[PDB]
């Protein structure tokens, strides 16, 4: 119980732009008064699975959404697919789906939802991932804390590039990063 | 009473003393993985100087410095930018009720990071990272985390601010940056 | 569990990358469950790499550091790194006995296969970049692959490059945090 993750394999969990188009490896591992994030995604179908921006010139980002409630479960808005999401057991899942996790949801003092008060930026965390592994692929992975409506909690993955990419794959190497826990 | 993280608190009352009292809300937050400390730390301006940024009409107005001093207990000696004041263990989404004595679990080594001396001077003590002003990904400034290198303390932690392009009114508020450092004990 | 395998945090060197003892790797991994907190930095002392020119020697652009395992976690005599000081902490130098087991601090294999004709994907790679005598206009590339060399069970390689032109530039670095994902 002191990590929340999608098993590391490489089956498709998630939907961006059609069914299970795509792989999100996420482990959240508690750290008491932080959880230490680590992340990835791999693109196998679809869309964004080969991007040409000769082709298509303004595709050019794309967002992965995990949406919680107050007890930190999975709502089904989520990209991420809910049977593939939940504490680890050896190189797999606990056969029963998790019913709190309130401890890995991100601080709402730190992070708060939306609000007509000033919005400040310590919400986000930026970092840069390459493409296939190769350091002239760079892209932005964008992750924000709080800000979606329809749910108590939020953690956003925006990922989104500048250079022109002609026949590239979209799968990344990993990033880490940590944020304040809710408790 | 969580005996595992030192913080600021969570919250975005002002705490810090960069170019006027209490000019700024430094968030940092220090959890204790046994040898490593993992630390998260964000800065938020609200007035002074370094509150708006116009390099068109302060272009010398590049980077400034918080100091965090300590004593051998681990304690912030009241030199430092940061208050002494809400720098405590977390207790919720606050401090425990008494200030802290003891810290030096929380301190950067003095072995990796040794104090200035006659020995050679190693990079191994800064750390680089960078966040972006308003949450803008064309809004980078630098920050530089250097351990262990201010005098008239035991330990000390210090973050250098600073940026290169010309910003026109850019508010200095940062996004977030998490890094570690190698614990004293 | 929440031990702490490491370098030691002294100076001495501990690693050979051109010559026999020629850099200290300073390397610190810190069990907190299924992750591992990796705090790493590099001083070379000698040799090929300690102080680079690239007016003169305009080619001389990357190297690699290496840390290959057995079954039981155990670092093998051909790492790069000497097995002499890397085992769990005490204090600020190492346990008596050295190490018999760390599979839980070792690179998980089904997030990082080792090299086989299956798809290699990238997220056995994780980049970040450091700065050369602490300088912020000297960067280097410091780029870590899990689990990618043969003749080992588990690995951990550092590749550090440049593409900038530097003239007499001492190689020792800044610090560098990362994490990966636990084996147990
Ligand atoms: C990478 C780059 O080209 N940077 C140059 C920048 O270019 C702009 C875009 O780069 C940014 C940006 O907006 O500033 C870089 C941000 O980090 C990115 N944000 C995130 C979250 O990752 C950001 C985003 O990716 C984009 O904005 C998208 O949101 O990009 C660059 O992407 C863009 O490139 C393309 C564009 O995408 C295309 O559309 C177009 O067709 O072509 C352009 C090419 O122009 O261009 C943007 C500019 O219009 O521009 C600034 C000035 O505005 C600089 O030139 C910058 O390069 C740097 O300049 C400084 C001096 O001014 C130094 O030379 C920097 O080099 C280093 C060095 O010395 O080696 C790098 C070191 O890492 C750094 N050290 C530390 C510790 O951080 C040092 C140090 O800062 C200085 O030495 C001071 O001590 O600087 C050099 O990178
Ligand atoms: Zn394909
Ligand atoms: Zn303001
Ligand atoms: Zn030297």
């Amino acid at each position: 119980t002191r990590t929340l993750w999608t098993t590391p394999d490489t089956s498709p969990n998630c939907t961006i732009a059609q069914d299970k188009d795509s792989k999100l490896t996420l482990v959240l591992t508690k750290c008491g008064s932080q959880i230490l994030a680590n992340v990835s995604l791999i693109v196998v179908a679809g869309k964004y699975h080969i991007i040409n921006n000769k082709t298509n010139p303004k595709i050019k980002s794309f967002t992965i959404k995990l949406l919680f409630n107050k007890n930190g479960v999975l709502l089904d808005n989520s990209n991420l697919g809910k049977a593939y999401w939940n504490f680890r057991s050896g190189n797999s899942n606990v056969s029963t789906a998790y019913e709190k996790a309130i401890g890995f949801m991100p601080n709402l003092v730190a992070y708060p939802k939306p609000s007509n008060s000033k919005k400040y930026a310590r919400d986000i965390v930026y970092g840069t991932i390459y493409l296939g592994g190769k350091p002239d692929q760079p892209a932005v992975i964008k992750t924000t804390f709080n800000q979606e409506t329809g749910c108590e909690y939020s953690i956003t993955f925006n990922f989104s590039w500048s250079k022109t990419y002609e026949n590239v794959e979209f799968e990344t190497t990993s990033f880490t990063f940590s944020y304040i826990a809710q408790e």
